[PDB]
């Protein structure tokens, strides 16, 4: 493995919001496949359903649109209509509290899901362990 195996304590029974501490945005997957963040808790595209493919490996799906979160070969997040290898993330505990999501496809590169303070997503190569951008908290919908 390229990464530790500390797992968060939550579960996949309910959908969640993924809140990023960095700028205080919720991860959003828009109908046209765009991925960004918003602080609007009333947005209909921030409700996400996580599911485990293997222990610690997840899909992250928009409940409104059905799209899967995915990271492409240049490190950009996008919404995928179908599950593919780019849609699997290694979900881990971080700093004894937060959830992080590493691209499984790009795990050797340490490419994370992350949000900037201005609510734009991070590109994979601009992410790294230690950043605030990569830290999420799952919140009830």
């Amino acid at each position: 493995h390229h990464h530790h195996f500390n797992l968060p304590p939550g579960n996949y029974k309910k959908p969640k919001l993924l809140y990023c501490s960095n700028g205080g945005h919720f991860l959003r997957i828009l109908p046209d496949g765009t991925v960004d963040g918003t602080r609007d808790r009333s947005d209909q595209h921030i409700q996400l359903q996580l599911s485990a493919e293997s222990v610690g490996e997840v899909y992250i799906k928009s409940t409104e649109t059905g799209q899967y979160l995915a990271m492409d070969t240049d490190g950009l997040l996008y919404g995928s209509q179908t599950p593919n290898e780019e849609c699997l993330f290694l979900e881990r505990l971080e700093e004894n509290h937060y959830n992080t999501y590493i691209s499984k496809k790009h795990a050797e590169k340490n490419w994370f899901v992350g949000l900037k303070k201005n609510g734009s997503c991070k590109r994979g190569p601009r992410t790294h362990y230690g950043q605030k951008a990569i830290l999420f908290l799952p919140l009830p919908v």
